[PDB]
This record gives structure tokens, sequence and C-alpha cells, in this order.
């Protein structure tokens, strides 16, 4: 049959706002453990970490310090080493982060490899002389500035695509790409089953580092995803590695040309196993990053389709509406407004549990939480609103509250405060002080609330994951867009071994009258929200409530 992965469905934990149990404030290892059986209950198939090893946090646990040690605000070894025995127990599995473009600079092997010029980390990284008493060549770092940083102890330059702290791992050392498999089998011998290879498109160095062509500087991002070796290398690391497990491994894919997705992830080509990509989540935000830009639904579906099309035959997508860096899904594809949210949100989850995929819910959502009301620029977490604020309000492009305005309806940090538990202190997260804000609105949005209401966002969220988990085709069937012009209701069959359903979804907050195609009929409704009824067996049309989602089989 089919992999597992193809029917599983993953719930994405950043677990720094997921659960504290010792009331620091930080989400931790236990905590996690701990709400392991709500995670069940709701029918999780695999949780995915954020990155949880050691790290001096200058970028979010993204510029890892020991690939084997924890991260020491979430626990011990132990910790973690518990928290995969209790999956295992409760037959979960586990994803996680793998962050093997860069490491920190206070790596080992960093610290050993910047000390001289003939040692034998030297070639970990990438070191190379200045010309013309400037940087090596005109390459910019994505984080701003240059991409080349000086160590005055032997007066060359490392490189480093992001930040300073974080010096690229070279790749084109055998030694090294052989530290790092070892490294993937320490994790992967302790029972972890995915990994989620970030900024994967960059492992691959241009050799001779020539300079970017002035076009190319204005895509600086699509030109570091060209670096030649990099499917041999991705090759290279499944034949080592992924050969010799049943793990699934993903791709963090950015900066490359859509056409190349399918390198990636075409099982036949033996790399990885599905693609994440960004150009849904990215579809309204403007070029300056912080503000949004309007997009209809017929915006939303077109962009859905070509990149399930570039999966094709051999290919796999991930299929998510929020994640760690984005604001909260119901706020930002949904209407989070009193009247609608609820109804919205669950809309959002049979879009979510019905696309052709394999589905990613971000923490919270499933409770339908939304982006947190900020007040001012002070209560922003958020290390890119400073940088914001320097490039366009001291600049004098924007004003202090234009900023303001803006960036909360963009800001990751929607995406950061805490898990709403319960309706006690700090919403149950922590018995101490949060490290972010919890959401005022937690009184009325809360897990305890909503798991004994059969009413609610959360138990229309398990109600679709079991059905999902009981009907082939809504994972692993065909999709077909009714009408991608169409910008009301969305519209889409999904259909294996000579079943076929219809998902239609109401993305407006008024009534719709939807007529199937011509010859399609309803034979069953298998769930709908904000409905009264559903239709006839039979019926040729659907009469659409505000926000109304189902899913029918038809005849
Ligand atoms: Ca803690």
């Amino acid at each position: 049959g089919a992999p597992w992965w193809k029917s599983a469905v993953f719930y994405q934990v950043y677990p720094r706002s997921f659960k504290d149990t010792n009331g620091d404030g930080i989400g931790d290892f236990k905590g996690l453990t701990e709400k392991l059986d709500y995670l069940k209950g709701l029918g999780i198939d695999a949780i995915w970490i954020n990155p949880h090893y050691a790290s001096p946090n200058t970028d979010n646990g993204y510029d890892i310090s020991d690939y084997r040690e924890v991260m020491k605000e979430y626990g011990t070894m132990e910790d973690f080493d518990r928290l995969m025995a209790e999956l295992k127990k409760r037959g979960m599995r586990l994803m996680v982060d793998v962050v093997i473009n860069h490491s920190s600079d206070q790596h080992e092997w960093f610290k050993s490899s910047r000390a001289s010029k003939d040692n034998p980390y030297r070639d970990y990284y990438f070191w190379r002389d200045g010309k013309d008493g400037h940087e090596p060549n005109n390459y910019p770092s994505f984080f701003g500035g240059s991409a080349w940083e000086k160590d005055p102890v032997t007066g060359q330059y490392y490189l480093h695509y992001f930040g300073r702290q974080q010096p690229d791992l070279n790749w084109d050392t055998p030694k090294l790409r052989e530290e790092l498999y070892a490294m993937l089998r320490f994790w992967l011998d302790k029972g972890v089953s995915g990994m989620r290879f970030d900024t994967v498109a960059t492992y691959s160095k241009t050799p001779g580092f020539p300079d970017l062509t002035p076009e190319q500087m204005k895509n600086f991002a699509e030109a570091y995803t060209q670096g030649p070796n990099l499917h041999r290398y991705l090759q290279e690391m499944h034949e080592k590695v992924f050969d010799h497990y049943d793990a699934v491994t993903a791709g963090e894919i950015f900066g490359a040309p859509l056409n190349q997705v399918p390198l990636f992830i075409d099982s036949r080509r033996k790399e990885l196993d599905m693609a994440f990509t960004f150009d849904l989540i990215c579809y309204d935000r403007a070029l300056d990053r912080w503000h949004t830009i309007p997009r209809t639904l017929a915006d939303f579906r077109q962009t859905i389709d070509k990149v399930d099309a570039i999966a094709g035959e051999y290919g796999w997508n991930t299929f998510f509406l929020g994640n760690h860096d984005n604001p909260r899904a119901v706020s930002h594809f949904g209407d989070d407004r009193p009247q609608w949210r609820e109804a919205s949100a669950k809309a959002l989850a049979t879009v979510t549990l019905t696309q052709r995929g394999t589905p990613f819910i971000f923490q919270g959502d499933e409770l339908g939480m939304t982006n947190y009301p900020f007040k001012t620029l002070q209560d922003f977490d958020d290390i890119e609103v400073k940088g914001f604020f320097q490039d366009y309000v001291e600049t004098g492009k924007a004003t202090a509250e234009e900023l303001l305005t803006n960036v909360a309806l963009t800001s990751r940090d929607n995406a950061r405060t805490p898990f709403q538990w319960d309706d006690s202190a700090n919403a149950g997260f922590t018995t101490g002080k949060p490290w972010l804000k919890v959401n005022p609105n937690y009184t009325e949005i809360n897990a305890a609330r909503e798991i004994g209401d059969p009413k609610s966002v959360y138990s229309f969220y398990r109600n679709l994951i079991s059905i999902r988990h009981e009907t082939p085709a809504l994972s692993t069937g065909s999709y077909r867009d009714i009408d991608p012009s169409n910008a009301d209701v969305y519209a889409y069959t999904r259909s294996q071994d000579g079943e076929t359903y219809l998902v239609v979804v109401n993305f407006k907050a008024e009534p719709r009258s939807f007529t199937l195609p011509d010859g399609m009929h309803i034979a069953e409704t298998l769930i709908e929200s904000s409905s009264p009824a559903a239709p006839a067996a039979g019926a040729a049309s659907l009469e659409l409530q505000p926000w109304q989602s189902g899913i029918y089989k038809v005849k």
C-alpha cells in the first residue's frame, strides 16, 4: 500500500509555547509528554517539534551548538528519551527539524575550524581569502549585509548565508557529510521517524564562489539554491541513511523556482519524501514582508492547485495553513471576528483535512486560536519587527503606528502566544509568568472548554480526523479543483478506487447557492459545519450557510 506518512495526520508543536511544567514560563519536553493523551485523543498520528537541540538561541534554536544534546530550556536528554517512550506506547511518531545548512558559531566544530588554517575541522566550513581589501565576493546574507565575515585569527572570511553566528557547513567535504549522517542516525536510532530538512536547497555551494551577476543580485535566494551538487548530496544522504529506516523526510524548499520542487520529492529520485513550500502561506504577503495584499479565494485555490500539480504522480506535498513563523490560520485565511471565528475555523479545518498531501495542524488551531491584540510595538518579541522599525520607521518610510497596525496582522508572534489549555491563570500554560503574553481571549477559547463540547472547533477537528482516517480517498486520492476561478465557494473532488468525494466550503460570510457539476449528485453526507440540514440523497445543488463546509460522497 501507500507509505504510512501519506495517510498520517501531523501536529506541529513549538515546544516553547506548548506546555510549561516547572513554572519558568517556557514550555518544555515534560509538558509535551504530559499532553500526549490530549493529542492522541484528537487523533494525531505524529508530532513535529521545532528545534530541540543545544543552542545559544540567537536564532530561535536554529543556531545549533551541539547536535547530540538537547536545548537546555526544554529539559534533559532523559526527558527526551521519556518523550519517545511515551510516544511509542501510544503508537505515535516524532518528526524533528534538522538544521544542517549551518551550525552555531559556538559549535565545537566551528571553534576548532576557526582556530587555525591547518586543522582537521578547517574544511567543515567555508574559509576564503578576501579580494581587493574586501570580501571574497559580493554575496549578500539573508539577514542583511555580507555573507562573508572576517576572522582576525586567520585573516580569512567564513561564509554565512544566514546570521553571522550561523556559519555554513561544507557539504563538499566528505568527512563533514559523514559526520552529519552519523548525527542523523543518532536521532533515528532513538526512535525519531520524521526529519524536516530546513533550507534544504542551499546545501550545495557554487565552486569557485564567483560574484553574483547584477541579475542574480536581485534574486540572490534563487542563486543560492542552484548549487551543482545539491541533488547528488541528497541522493547520497538517502542511500547512506534513509534507505535503512522507515522514517519520512521532508524538505523545507524556498528560494528555488516552483519547477524545481519535483527534483526534491519525486519518489523515483530517492531524495526526500515530501515538500514544505510557502506559496500558500505567503500568498497575500507584500514584498516588504509586513504588509498584506488583497487576495481572493480564487488566488488561494489557484496557489494550492499549482503546488499540487507540481507534486504530480510521484511526489508528495505537506499541507498547512499555519506554523511558528506566520499569523494565525483563522485570522489569516478565515474571519476571526466573534460572529464568524468558530464557523470559519471549522471551514478551514475541513479544507486542511481534505487536501491532497500530508496535513500539519499547528498547535492551537484546533481550538480556533486567533491573532493576538497587540497594543504597542513593545508587545512584540519578534526580532523581525525590530528590523522593520529600523528599516522603515527610522528611515521615515512609515510611522510607528503604520508599522504596528500592519505587523500586528503578519507577525510570527501571533503563532507563539502560549497554548490555551483552560481558563485558569495564564490559560493553564504555566504556573509562573509566560515568556510571551497569553491572548486575553483564553477565557472563551481553551482546550478544557472545547473538549467537553460536541459543537466546538476542537470536536469538529477530531471528527474530521476520524473521517479522514477511515476514508482512503481523503488522504491518497486524486484531487480536482472544480472551478479555480470561483472566488466564493471552494469545491473539489477527492477520488480513489472508484469512490469519489466532494468537498464544498463557503468562504463568504453570506449565504451562497452551489450547483454541482452537471451529472454529479450527492450520495451521502459525511459531515458538515454551520449547516442545519444535510442535502437529500440525489441532490444536484446545495444551499450554503455563511462559512458552511461539508464532505459528501457522490453517486
Ligand atoms: Ca519550563
